[PDB]
């Protein structure tokens, strides 16, 4: 497929979101779903457009599978690639570290010459601090199944619609 979606998940929520994103884009013919747990960093080279999904765990840390491949990101040719991000988090329980993992990945990947695409507004959330916030916006789609599960479907629908422009669709 033209778009490669790489996600990591601990309790399965992020995988469910990844599947919904794939569906909104039009299915398997448009977006490839790849669990980062089973991927080599080089797998990310095969796509010109990437979607990176990662939930935040351990109080402001990356999900373990993303943590494992983090050091190899440096060897990937990210130059000129457009990359979008999404993450699952809990704004009530972790108000000071909401969506930090998504922020950690974007900071690293954007520093390797890629172009971040898919900024999202922070106004629909209530949190104190987040490493995923840049200039009053999230670097990607923030999903909260723990406190706002009823907003998930429309958030994905809206975000994908916005992404289609950026990915030449
Ligand atoms: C022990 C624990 C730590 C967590 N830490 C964070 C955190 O630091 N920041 C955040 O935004 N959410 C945090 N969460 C919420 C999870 O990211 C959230 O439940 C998410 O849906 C899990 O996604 P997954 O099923 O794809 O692994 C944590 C949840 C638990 C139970």
């Amino acid at each position: 497929a033209k778009i490669g979606l790489f996600y990591g998940t601990q309790t399965g929520v992020t995988q469910t979101i990844a599947e919904s994103i794939q569906q909104e884009f039009g299915g398997e013919s448009i977006v490839d779903l790849n669990d980062i747990a089973n991927a080599d960093a080089s797998d990310l080279n095969a796509y010109d457009y990437l979607i990176i999904g990662c939930p935040t765990w351990g109080v402001g840390e990356l999900q373990s599978d993303w943590e494992g491949i983090y050091d190899d990101l440096d060897s990937v040719n990210f130059q000129g690639k457009k990359v979008a991000y999404f993450g699952a988090g809990d704004q009530v329980g972790y108000s000071d570290n909401f969506q930090d993992a998504m922020g950690i990945l974007e900071e690293k990947i954007s520093s390797l010459g890629s172009q971040t695409v898919g900024y999202w507004p922070i106004e629909g959330y209530d949190f104190n601090e987040s490493k995923a916030v840049r200039n009053n916006q999230f670097v990607g789609l923030a999903i909260d199944e723990d406190n706002q599960p009823d907003l998930t479907k429309n958030r994905i629908k809206t975000w994908v619609s916005q992404l289609k422009s950026e990915f030449g669709l």
